[PDB]
C-alpha cells in the first residue's frame, strides 16, 4: 500500500516566491517548479540559470511559526514587516546531519506555503522513491541534464562532460555516432535529446560484455534471442529464494511472462515471435520486477504488539554537540536532525541558571563550550518528534540543577510545551507494580517519556547526579533509571520499569564475563549503553557488540560517520523508518535459551549459507582512478567475517569487470541479525558508496545494487553488479578465549 511519488497538479505548474538570501541580503523575484516525476526542486534564479535541488537530499521543510525569521532589519524594510507570517517557507537541505544549508522562500500569494511544504516534505521523506531501481536513477541523470539550461535554453556540451568525467574521447565520439553537436558549447536543442537517444548514447558510450557472459551461460548458445522457456527457466532457476514456500510465494508462468517482453523490449519483430534481444535483456536487470531487495522488507510489517524490552531502539549519545568533546559549540539544530533522522532516545545534560535572570541551560559538563537553554531544545523536540515516525520518543534528562525552583521551572517548561503527549500518567492495562512487563510501542503511539531520577572517571560527568525533587519526579513513571548491583539480585527483584545505563568499558566487562545472564536481562528490562569518556574525539564502538546480547538503547555518536554509524543508519532504516526493529525470537521467549558466543549451530533456528560474487560497476568515479570493492558480515562473533575484498582495477572507473572467486561465508549461526555491507573505494581509500543489506531478506541471483553515501542518501549514477546465492544449510584461558572471539568484531 506504499504509494509511488505523485506531484499533485499545483506543483507541476508551479507558483512564485521570493528568495530571500540573509548573507547577500538580498530579494529576487523566482518560480518554484517541481519536475513531473518528482525529482528535482528547479527554479529560474536571477542570473538566467536554472538552479536545481535535488528533492531527494531534503532534511526538512518547516512552514509557519517554525521557519526562520529575517533579523537584518532592511530586508524587513523589502518584505514589509500577522497574515505575513504564514507566507514564509524554509527547506533544509544537506549531504549529513550537521553540514546543512539552508533556501528561504517567502510566497506571494496567499495560503500556498502551508501546501508546499506538505507536498515537498512528502515527496522527500518517501520509501519508494528511495529504494527504487536502477532506470529510475538513469532517467533521474536524464531529467537533471534535461533541466540544467542555458541563457539560451539550449544544453551546452560542459554538462555532458561533468557527467561522464572519467573520459573525453568516447564521449565526443559517441556523440558523433549517435547525430549529436559535439563542440566546446554546441547549443543542443533539447527536442533532438529525447530519452531513446540517450540510451543509445549510454548503449554505445559503456560496452558490456557482462551481460553478453550472461547470455552465453543462460542457455542463449544461439546468438540472438530467448524463447519463452528459457527467459522463463532464468527466473525461477536463478532468481529465486529457496528460503520461501512455494504455495505462497508461487513461480511464474508464462501468462504472466509474456508481459515483461510486452513491457520491455523495443523490437517489434522480436516481440510478435515473444523474444527478447540483448537491448530488452539489460532494460529487464534493472527494472522494477528485479531488485535487490523485496517491498515488503521496508513496509511496516514488523509485528509491533510485543513489549518495549524486545526492540532494539535507535538512540543518540551528547546530541547538543556537533564537534569533538572538548571544545565543540553546542546547537539546538542537531535535536531536530537526530529526530528527523530515526532516532528515539536523545540526551539533555542541565545545568543550573546565573543570579540575575533564571534559565536552565545545556551544555557539556566544565569543558568550556557553548550554551543553549532549555526552552529552545524542549521546543524543537516538540517540534519535530513525530514529523516522521509516530512511535514513543524518550527524554534523557542527565540532571545537574540543585535549586529546587529552577527544577520546577523546568518541569513546569516540559509540561506547558508538549501538552497532551507528555505521559504524565500511567496506563490502565499496565500498572507499576512488581510482576508486569513494558507497554508496547503500539500502545504508546504518540507519546514522550522521560528518564530521570525518581524518589565515575571513565563514565564522564554522568556519575555526579543530583537527587530529585517531588515536582520532577512525578514525570517519571515506566523508564526509571537505577544504580546496577547484580544480575540474580536486579532478577529476583522482578520489577520490570527498571532499567540501568552502563558505560562502554564496563559493559565490554558484563559481556566478557558473563553472557548468558545479561541475555536473560535483557529479555524483560531496557538497559542503555553510551560511549566512554576517553573519546574526546568522538569516536564510536561497534554497537554489534551490545546487539549481540540484546541491549536496546546503543547510544552512538551522531555528529561523526564512521563504520559504526554507517552500520546504524543503514540497519535502521528499515521497518519504515519507525525506529524499531524487532529482535529475533530467540532473544524474546523465556523459555528458549542460547549462548551468544556459540560457534556451531543453534537448535530451534535454522541456519543460512550465503555466496557473494562481485561482477562490475558502472560510473563509479569522475576521474580516471582504480576502484576496489569490499564485502563485510556483521552478527554474531562466529558469523563476523570483515576481511574479504577484490583485486584493484587498473584505470577503469567507468565500466571495471572483476573476475575471481565468490566470498563464501558458509555457515550463519544466526541469519535474522547478520548485515552485509558492500563497499566501494577508489585507490588509497577515498571512499564511493556503500549499501547494507540484511541476510534476512536478499534475493538471489543476478542484481543491480545502488550505492548510497555516507549518510544513507541515495547518489544516482553509481552502481555495481553483485550476484547472490541464499539457501538453507545442509550440514556435512576462558576470558582470554572471549577476548580471541571479540577481536574481530571490534577491530
Ligand atoms: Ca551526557
Amino acid at each position: 500500500q506504499l504509494e509511488p511519488p505523485t506531484v499533485v497538479e499545483t506543483l507541476r505548474r508551479g507558483s512564485k516566491f521570493i528568495k530571500w538570501d540573509e548573507e547577500t541580503s538580498s530579494r529576487n523575484l523566482v518560480t518554484l517548479r517541481v519536475d513531473p516525476n518528482g525529482f528535482f526542486l528547479y527554479w529560474t534564479g536571477p542570473n538566467m540559470e536554472v538552479d536545481t535541488l535535488d528533492i531527494s537530499s531534503i532534511r526538512d521543510t518547516r512552514t509557519g511559526r517554525y521557519a526562520r525569521l529575517p533579523k537584518d532589519p532592511k530586508i524587513r524594510e523589502v518584505l514589509g514587516f500577522a497574515r505575513l507570517e504564514e507566507k514564509l517557507m524554509t527547506v533544509v537541505s544537506g549531504p549529513d546531519p550537521v553540514n546543512t544549508v539552508f533556501l528561504n522562500f517567502m510566497a506571494v500569494q496567499d495560503d500556498t506555503a502551508k501546501v508546499w511544504s506538505e507536498e515537498l516534505f512528502k515527496l522527500a521523506m518517501n520509501i519508494l522513491a528511495q529504494n527504487a531501481s536502477r532506470n529510475t536513477f538513469l532517467r533521474k541523470a536524464y531529467t537533471k541534464l534535461k533541466l540544467q539550461v542555458n541563457q539560451d535554453g539550449r544544453i551546452p556540451v560542459k554538462n555532458i562532460l561533468k557527467m561522464f568525467s572519467a573520459d573525453k574521447k568516447r564521449v565526443e565520439t559517441a556523440l558523433e555516432s549517435c547525430g549529436l553537436k559535439f563542440n566546446r558549447s554546441e547549443s543542443i536543442r533539447p527536442d533532438e535529446f529525447s530519452l531513446e537517444i540517450f540510451e543509445r548514447f549510454l548503449n554505445k558510450l559503456c560496452l558490456r560484455p557482462d551481460i553478453d557472459k550472461i547470455l552465453l551461460e543462460i542457455g542463449a548458445k544461439g546468438k540472438p534471442y530467448l524463447t519463452l522457456e528459457q527467459l522463463m527457466d532464468f527466473i525461477n532457476q536463478k532468481q529465486r529464494d529457496p528460503r520461501l514456500n512455494e504455495v505462497l510465494y508461487p513461480p511464474l508462468r508464462p501468462s504472466q511472462a509474456r508481459l515483461l517482453i510486452e513491457k520491455y523490449e523495443p523490437n517489434q519483430q522480436f516481440l510478435e515471435r515473444d523474444q527478447m534481444s540483448m537491448e530488452g535483456f539489460s532494460r529487464y536487470l534493472g527494472g522494477e520486477e528485479n531488485g535487490i531487495l523485496p517491498l515488503e522488507a521496508l513496509d511496516l510489517s514488523t509485528d509491533m504488539t510485543q513489549p518495549l524490552s524486545a526492540y532494539f531502539i535507535n538512540s543518540s549519545h551528547n546530541t547538543y554537540l556537533t564537534a569533538g568533546q572538548l571544545a565543540g559549540t553546542s546547537s539546538v539544530e542537531m535535536y531536530r536532525q537526530a529526530l528527523l533522522w530515526g532516532c528515539r532516545c536523545v540526551e539533555l545534560d542541565v545545568w543550573k541558571g546565573r543570579p540575575p535572570e533564571e534559565e536552565p541551560f545545556i551544555t557539556h559538563g566544565f569543558t568550556m563550550t557553548t550554551e543553549v537553554p532549555l526552552r529552545d531544545v524542549l521546543e524543537a523536540i516538540a517540534e519535530t518528534a513525530f514529523k516522521t515516525s509516530p512511535y514513543p520518543v524518550i527524554l534523557s534528562f542527565e540532571n545537574h540543577v540543585d535549586s529546587a525552583k529552577q527544577q520546577a521551572k523546568m518541569a513546569e517548561y516540559c509540561r506547558s510545551i508538549f501538552g497532551d503527549a507528555l505521559l504524565i500518567e500511567p496506563l490502565d492495562k499496565y500498572p507499576l507494580a512488581p510482576g508486569v512487563p513494558l507497554p508496547s510501542p503500539q500502545d504508546l503511539m504518540g507519546r514522550i517519556l522521560v528518564k530521570n531520577k525518581k524518589r565515575t572517571t571513565d563514565e564522564g560527568t554522568a556519575s555526579s547526579e543530583v537527587n530529585a525533587t517531588e515536582e520532577m519526579s512525578t514525570l517519571v513513571n515506566y523508564i526509571e533509571p537505577v544504580k546496577f548491583k547484580s544480575f540474580e539480585a536486579a532478577r529476583k527483584r522482578n520489577k520490570c520499569f527498571e532499567m540501568s545505563s552502563f558505560v562502554e568499558t564496563k559493559a565490554m566487562e558484563q559481556l566478557t564475563k558473563s553472557p548468558m545472564e545479561f541475555v536473560e536481562y535483557n529479555k524483560q528490562q531496557l538497559s542503555r549503553i553510551y560511549p566512554k569518556g576517553t573519546r574526546v574525539d568522538s569516536s564510536n564502538y561497534m554497537p554489534q557488540l551490545f546487539w549481540n546480547v540484546g541491549c536496546q538503547l546503543v547510544a552512538l555518536n551522531f555528529q561523526t560517520l564512521d563504520v559504526a554509524m554507517q552500520l546504524n543508519a543503514g540497519v535502521f532504516e528499515y521497518n519504515g523508518r519507525s525506529g524499531y526493529l524487532l529482535k529475533p525470537e530467540f532473544m524474546r521467549r523465556p523459555d528458549k535459551s542460547f549462548d551468544p558466543f556459540t560457534e556451531v549451530i543453534v537448535d530451534g533456528i535454522v541456519a543460512n549459507a550465503l555466496r557473494v560474487k562481485v561482477i562490475s560497476g558502472q560510473f563509479l568515479s569522475d576521474r580516471k582512478v582504480g576502484i576496489y570493492v569490499e564485502v563485510d558480515m556483521f552478527g554474531l562473533p562466529v558469523d563476523t567475517r570483515r576481511k574479504y575484498r577484490t583485486r584493484t582495477s587498473q584505470g577503469n572507473s567507468f565500466n571495471p569487470v572483476w573476475d575471481e572467486e565468490p566470498f563464501d561465508f558458509p555457515k550463519v549461526v544466526l541469519p535474522t541479525l547478520a548485515s552485509l555491507r558492500i563497499a566501494a573505494f577508489e585507490e588509497g581509500g577515498k571512499f564511493v558508496g556503500h549499501r547494507i543489506l540484511p541476510v534476512s531478506a536478499i534475493r538471489s541471483g543476478y542484481h543491480y545494487v545502488c550505492l548510497r553515501n555516507e549518510a544513507n542518501q541515495p547518489l544516482c549514477l553509481p552502481a555495481l553488479l553483485i550476484y547472490t546465492e541464499a539457501s538453507d544449510y545442509i550440514p556435512d584461558s576462558l576470558m582470554d578465549q572471549r577476548a580471541r572471539q571479540l577481536a574481530a568484531l571490534i577491530g
